[PDB]
């Protein structure tokens, strides 16, 4: 039969100036993630995530296999973050992938707490995919 499920991801970040800099320069310790809303657990659909850092970082390859899917770092400067989300999934779609601007508050703004709220939705997914989909507190949609 036809059904259609959705399923919610929040990705976002913080930042704030350290009161002094680091030995290296690093003005601004941030922090990026991806979770689901209130009392669902989107371990059960999502593999891992992948956070792809500056080039500017060493292993920029960041990989969170179950939750706390997030990066804790200090830096000085903002820059544009491609993140995969890996389903359980056995066909497509394998992964989605988000183009995270983090960016860092300068001049004395206040701290950065940012959210993005993302809806998915899977057309006619397989059994097992679909059953990991509602463990999680996914919804279909007919
Ligand atoms: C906005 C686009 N442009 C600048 C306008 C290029 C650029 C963006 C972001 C960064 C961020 N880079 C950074 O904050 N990091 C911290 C970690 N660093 C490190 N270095 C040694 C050991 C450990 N970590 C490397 C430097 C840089 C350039």
């Amino acid at each position: 039969n036809q059904c259609t499920v959705q399923v919610r991801l929040e990705l976002g970040h913080r930042a704030q100036l350290r009161k002094k800099p680091t030995t290296e320069g690093f003005t601004h310790d941030w922090m990026v993630f991806v979770r689901g809303p209130e009392q669902c657990d989107i371990q059960h659909f999502v593999e891992k995530v992948v956070f792809w850092l500056h080039d500017s970082f060493p292993k920029p390859r960041r990989v969170c296999k179950e939750p706390p899917y997030k990066v804790e770092e200090s830096g000085y400067a903002g820059f544009i973050m491609p993140i995969e989300v890996h389903f359980k999934n056995k066909e497509e779609p394998r992964k989605v992938c988000f183009t995270y601007d983090l960016f860092l508050n300068l001049e004395g703004n206040p701290p950065v707490n940012h959210l993005r709220c993302e809806k998915l939705t899977f057309n006619n997914p397989t059994t097992e995919f679909r059953y990991k989909l509602l463990r999680a507190g996914g919804v279909m949609v007919m």
